[PDB]
DNA sequence: CCCGGTGCCGAGGCCGCTCTTTTGGACGAAGACAGCACAAGCACCGCAAAAACGCACGAACGCGCAGACCCCCGCGAAAAAACCGC
């Protein structure tokens, strides 16, 4: 895993702090969340690279991300 | 077969009416006219502009280098809570 394990834990807790106050986490929940997040982001970067190559470029730009999320059907 | 007499049909008379042609001879000059405005389409010439391609150049990003930073790695401690049982 490329992201670390403690900043990601803090991010997850911060996000979870909105839906219910003072929620405990479990052995393999944060690990699964990190695996899913990194897999998702790698797929998104694959699609972004495809779009950037389509535009005859090598640099990925935010509009490529936006196009990828639009075609995937993401809101 | 004969008498009294009347009302019905015939070819013609005649009356009021409607239709037709005509309106002197010759000469001169001037002036104003003698289908049109309107209509859709063919075959053609033309300018304004698109989506894309070709060229030039300037700057903002990559590359390269020496520096500062804190993510990452490694270590040891404590015990919440996950996995198991009845």
């Amino acid at each position: 895993l490329l992201i670390r394990k403690l900043p990601f834990q803090r991010l997850v807790r911060e996000i979870a702090q909105d839906f219910k106050t003072d929620l405990r986490f479990q052995s393999a929940a944060i690990g699964a969340l990190q695996e899913a997040s990194e897999a998702y982001l790698v797929g998104l970067f694959e699609d972004t690279n495809l779009c950037a190559i389509h535009a005859k470029r090598v640099t990925i730009m935010p509009k490529d991300i936006q196009l990828a999320r639009r075609i995937r059907g993401e809101r």
